[PDB]
């Protein structure tokens, strides 16, 4: 689409591959999403349960380690971090199952 | 003796402001592996009330982009279960504002090294 990559929202009409590229093993590639989530984006039935872990803009810049890398491909704002699950949430076990369904799911794609 | 009165939201959903600053919401800036390193004294104190916040927030990802672009993992450790993330967001080097964006981001990256 015409938006900067980081502001795109994937849906059935403009899916994860279209917005964010194929899943893969490279540092530059995303690794998250089974075939259903890839094709459906935010239309995926359990999208809200995934999105609850995504950071607000304030938390993205507040929690992460932020860097800047200048490479031949361009200038990149790098980010890394970790978000703790609330194991006192009764939904904790469902959250673990859901994340396990999508993290590196492309390793099973035919 | 207390938790901050604005701390009810999960950490990743918090919004820092003058009333709930970056240190209060997200911890002291520092060098350690999962510790935040971003913000000068003005941004730390003001959070999203910082007058140039929109020019920083233009680089933050939507929830869909966060899960679509990043490398996501999960780790179970003695402290709990953690969703790990890494990624990179490309700046538009053809934007006339590009040089100013770089200056603004660099002003905040590791700024904590220069003050107590």
């Amino acid at each position: 689409s015409k938006k900067p990559r980081q502001k795109r929202t994937a849906t059935k009409a403009y899916n994860v591959t279209q917005a964010f590229g194929r899943r893969g093993p490279e540092q530059t590639q995303g690794n998250f999403g089974d075939q259903e989530l890839i094709r459906q984006g935010t239309d995926y039935k359990h999208w809200p349960q995934i999105a609850q872990f995504a950071p607000s803009a304030s938390a993205f810049f507040g929690m992460s380690r932020i860097g800047m890398e200048v490479t031949p491909s361009g200038t990149w704002l790098t980010y890394t971090g970790a978000i703790k699950l609330d194991d006192k949430d009764p939904n904790f076990k469902d959250q673990v199952i859901l994340l396990n369904k999508h993290i590196d799911a492309y390793k099973t794609f035919p």
